[PDB]
């Protein structure tokens, strides 16, 4: 074999009026790693739809251990943080809490119930839709009318993130994971052939679709803006860069990150850097390389 | 301890067919050797053989050892690898078995291990054997000696060898202390060569030859493997992307050397540092053309 295979997430529940989780303030929160583009992606949005205050957030230690991820008392990194809630030292301690005889992975992000103690979702995809609706009653109205995926535009988000997700979301992973050639080129051709046909997408367009952000933008961003940062080194997807490579999907990056706070705020390149270069059975040494020099360059 | 010369007179006579270089396509030093061989037109008068790429725990095998497409066989001892030449010349060198090997074929001894004595021995040494053009080609001339030993002591240490220094150290710290000397001197360069051709001179000299094998596998080996990432040549330092692009394209004795597939299977065979082994695909190209911006 020699290939990534991702397993699919089991906890899927939503949060709507009248179900077993009931939209509320303070009663939701969100466990994540800054490195994890899954977990941004949830970051990202709580941020655009200002849900701050509604919904909590812990940045578990970017050093993913034998034990998956710690929190930041037991592998301390700058702006990593303790569990607040259950003296947890591993995120794996939140779903055996949530029920002892789970088998799946022990993934971030996990949108967690703090009332009933259990993961509510672990599917980053399903998250930030529920983040679209469902704490409406709790925001103004222009806030409450956001929407990353809104019904004109949801065929086309769909069809892009289709192939998005395929090869360039997990295809990074399934080019870095790969253990012989022939499945590492399996998946890093794909993956700059997603990327070509992206170039054309956003050549003189500041959205991938309907000259607006959608969660489209959202879910490809966060991969690339770990692209030349951590992607084309560690995990070998190094036929072209994002910045020198591809100008259009580089003018697209950088105008989210310098101009929506949402996106910067959220990107922490240490915490990126230090979780991928982690990876033992990659990068033995765990020496961390000092480029790219800038992480992302100005939008000038 | 094999620093040995080849001179009229000398222990060893300069003679057509006699001597042989061992070498590996991927090692710069090696290359250093194969580049000057054509500069000179020696092709037809010092041998040449290829080893296996696939560097392994008994030293540089031999092709028919490790195939890899180009290598070759041992054509004069059946050597397995290239250990059994030096051990051939001194079965008690303890030396390391690096190649280039310049090789007496007549009395089966190593004449010279060090890249930088066999380019120099290449700029006379068999001169009665050329044409005119190819005779009086001298990389090192007397002329611009100071100027070629002042940069090569610093681009040896901090380039040369700094992406040794980078891509084998074990400690963050020392990985550190290696890479950022090494961007310094590629900024350094980057100032020599803006609007030049050449580093020393205006005309083509050893300091090219040395610095080239490096700069060459940088963007395709250097970068990734050996996380020498602050900057690439192609995106990073126009004046040297130019002035590599130059020699590559405009002459054959630094392309006809260059074997990608050589440099890039050898580094990331090092399993200590890439425990998969894999290869990548990129960077698309190994070196671009030269009219490109």
């Amino acid at each position: 074999d020699g290939s990534f295979k991702r397993k699919a997430s089991t906890f899927r529940r939503f949060i709507e009026k009248g179900g077993e989780f009931e939209p509320e303030k303070g009663r939701y929160h969100l466990y994540v790693a800054y490195s994890s583009p899954w977990a941004t992606r949830t970051l990202i949005v709580r941020k655009i739809k200002g849900l701050e205050e509604i919904v909590g957030v812990t940045i578990v230690s970017p050093l993913f251990s034998a034990h998956g991820w710690p929190f930041g008392d037991v592998s301390p990194f700058p702006g990593a943080e303790a569990d607040p809630f259950y003296n947890a030292q591993y995120v794996r301690d939140l779903y055996l809490r949530a029920d002892p005889k789970y088998e799946g992975r022990f993934t971030v992000p996990v949108l967690w119930d703090k009332k009933t103690e259990t993961v509510v979702n672990n599917e980053s995809s399903e998250i930030i839709r529920i983040f679209n609706t469902a704490f409406n009653e709790f925001l103004p109205a222009d806030k409450a009318a956001i929407h990353l995926y809104p019904e004109a535009l949801k065929s086309e988000i769909d069809e892009i993130n289709e192939w998005v997700y395929d090869t360039v979301n997990n295809g990074v992973y399934k080019a870095g994971f790969a253990t012989t050639q022939q499945a590492y080129e399996a998946a890093v051709i794909p993956l700059f052939e997603s990327l070509d046909r992206l170039e054309k997408i956003l050549t003189g367009k500041d959205y991938l679709v309907g000259d607006q952000l959608t969660e489209a933008d959202v879910r490809l961003f966060v991969t690339i803006i770990r692209f030349d940062p951590a992607y084309v080194g560690h995990f070998k997807c190094n036929l072209r860069t994002i910045r020198d490579g591809y100008p259009a999907i580089h003018l697209w990056l950088r105008k989210l990150y310098w101009n929506n706070s949402a996106f910067s705020e959220t990107c922490k390149f240490d915490h990126i850097k230090a979780s991928y270069y982690a990876q033992k059975n990659v990068n033995p040494t765990l020496v961390v390389p000092l480029g790219p020099i800038p992480n992302i360059l100005p939008l000038h």
